[PDB]
């Protein structure tokens, strides 16, 4: 809808102009949905935040266990377009609560999701996100989840997970990013960039027609939108030699209201992209 193409020199200077950044950010509509789109008894138990709801045109619908029941088919999640408008590249969702853990795994299974990206600090667990993976092994709703290995790196922990239901078995990579900064300054950008690059490479290893990548922290809009926006813009930078963070933010919000929730998040994405542009200039 809106658009501000940035070439390299404008990108680095823009990252350093908080006044222009807030002027631009606070012109972008949030595109939140009216809670009356979802007048469904008991729905509020499936939502972590009662006012942050999935926009109806792009929402994910669970067809298990009862497609004919709007409560059991509801999950707070939206399909997100990727670079170039590609459909269903990501799913942005809230961090599961106790009552929607099983719903989350049903979504993973139904969508064939190969990658989950979680952006929740250790100090924030079981407040901003229920721990929804086992130590070893659990089953929800006929899907056996088994954590086959844990790889601790500086910026994140990667869990290789097996999913079995009946005579089917699938792999899953769970990236748990633990380096989200309270201070969104440039010296905190690199970990997020490496996380983006690592996931791009993992996604490419899945081959053609990759299934949706799930991204969440808590509400599925703020940090989630930052991760997705950076991923989209890294591709745009490599392919077009420019970034359009404003357009990308608008695209995100068209898919899920509220993506990139604060001005400090928006400036952070500019810092990350400024960093990447420099790297790419060797």
């Amino acid at each position: 809808s809106m658009s501000r193409v940035l070439q390299a020199e404008e990108l680095h200077e823009k990252a350093l102009d908080p006044f222009l950044l807030q002027a631009e950010f606070f012109e972008i509509p949030m595109n939140f949905v009216d809670p009356k789109e979802y007048d469904i008894p008991g729905l509020v138990r499936k939502n972590r935040y009662k006012t942050i709801l999935p926009n109806p045109h792009s929402r994910v619908c669970l067809t298990s266990p009862d497609p004919d029941d709007p409560l059991s088919s509801y999950i707070n999640a939206n399909y997100i377009r990727g670079y170039g408008g590609e459909e269903k590249v990501y799913i942005a969702t809230q961090g599961p609560i106790v009552s929607t853990v099983a719903d989350f795994w049903r979504m993973v299974w139904q969508e064939h999701t190969p990658i989950i990206v979680m952006i929740t600090n250790i100090e924030e667990m079981n407040e901003k996100c229920t721990e929804y993976w086992p130590e070893e092994q659990v089953a929800y709703d006929g899907v056996e989840i088994t954590v086959q290995k844990v790889i601790h790196t500086e910026d994140y922990r990667l869990r290789l997970i097996s999913l079995k239901s009946g005579t089917e078995e699938r792999g899953l990579k769970h990236y748990w990013f633990t380096s989200w900064p309270d201070q969104k300054t440039p010296d905190r950008a690199p970990p997020l960039l490496h996380l983006v690059r690592e996931v791009e490479e993992a996604a490419q290893q899945e081959g053609p027609h990759c299934a949706p990548i799930i991204v969440h922290c808590s509400a599925g809009i703020g940090r989630t939108g930052c991760f997705i926006a950076t991923s989209i813009c890294c591709q745009q930078l490599r392919q077009e030699g420019v970034v359009d963070i404003l357009k990308t933010t608008c695209q995100l919000r068209q898919d899920r209201g509220g993506m990139i929730q604060t001005c400090e998040q928006y400036q952070f994405v500019h810092h990350v992209m400024s960093l990447y542009e420099k790297q790419l200039s060797h």
